[PDB]
């Protein structure tokens, strides 16, 4: 069955550029949630329970028909968000092997910035922006809700392998930002662990 | 040019079932937001520009290729604001031929408000739960994001003429329920405007 992660930092670690209620709420509340739902789902799936869940959203086609949604939705969700808080630190830099290869791909940083900016603003309702690794280039593509681009492109309409990413869900960002979206996306710059983003970076290129 | 239409009572009309602080950044920030970028992406169709919102949404079929998205997107968070609006009031009561419809068509009252629980609560994601009218029959639909039946099934998955409808996207009931959707929708029951609902149902159009 799954669990809700312990975190890499207190919810405090990435003040003043995202509040430490929301991460709070946003741990204990948002993502419990999926776990909890995942988890009544897979109580009658124990083949598959077993599965991380980073595994599970990959496999979605091999489950029975009336669990697809139930688990796309929330074993997204807690795929997603465990990916999630890895993924936020302050006090990085960009650099190395990855920073080149976002030159090589995009022409240079400020250029992929502006373009998962604009992913991330432009995704209407629920979702998540990403910066995923096809093969040997690096791209920017979006999902809705809890999709993943680990799900394929048949399911989720992206894929690749997610070397980092943002949630825009309201949720991520109401209490501070409100309806201020793009308040919230130039904040994130401050709090994207490219360490972490490095780190699966070189595992997989 | 759309405008931000007056709320038809105060922020705190809907104490203490909706929290006025909400219904006032709700209203002046998401809604106006619809509104600007709507209007903006207007400006360049003088034969779309001044349509009432809901005449709009009606033809998103007729729009240049490049401009159907956006005010999909706009367009319609403009008329289902609108609609909500109007459709929210203290001290109604579901009763004459409106009640004697659903009674009808549901088999009771209870079984409607079960049916609306349900899809509403099972809208994943951004969206919004539906009474519609469908030729004489009623039912219960839901739509994604700002997705309106008027739009019809192939765009939202949903048609019918909406008698009225409730708001699930999260802003709508973070600040009060925060993940706590099911709390929100008991308490919708309180505040749906049976009387322009009624008036709705009556006009079938
Ligand atoms: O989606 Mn948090
Ligand atoms: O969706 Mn207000």
């Amino acid at each position: 069955s799954y669990t809700l992660p312990s975190l890499p930092y207190a919810y405090d670690a990435l003040e003043p550029h995202f509040d430490k209620q929301t991460m709070e709420i946003h741990h204990t509340k948002h993502h419990q949630t999926y776990v909890n739902n995942a988890n009544a789902a897979l109580e009658s799936l124990p083949e598959f329970a077993n599965l991380p869940v980073e595994e599970l959203i990959t496999k979605l086609d091999q489950l029975p028909a009336d669990k697809k949604t139930v688990l796309r939705n929330n074993a997204g969700g807690h795929a997603n968000h465990s990916l999630f808080w890895k993924g936020l630190k302050k006090g990085t830099t960009l650099q190395g092997d990855l920073k080149a290869a976002i030159e090589r791909d995009f022409g240079s940083v400020d250029n992929f910035k502006a373009e998962f900016e604009k992913a991330a603003a432009s995704r209407f309702g629920s979702g998540w922006a990403w910066l995923v690794l096809k093969g040997d280039k690096l791209a920017v593509v979006s999902t809705a809700n809890q999709d993943s681009p680990l799900m394929g492109e048949a399911i989720s309409g992206a894929s690749g392998f997610p070397i980092m990413g943002l949630d825009v869900w309201e949720h991520a960002y109401f209490l501070k930002f409100q309806n201020r979206r793009p308040d919230y996306i130039k904040e994130f710059w401050n709090v994207v662990n490219w360490d972490e983003a490095a780190a699966r970076f070189a595992a997989k290129k």
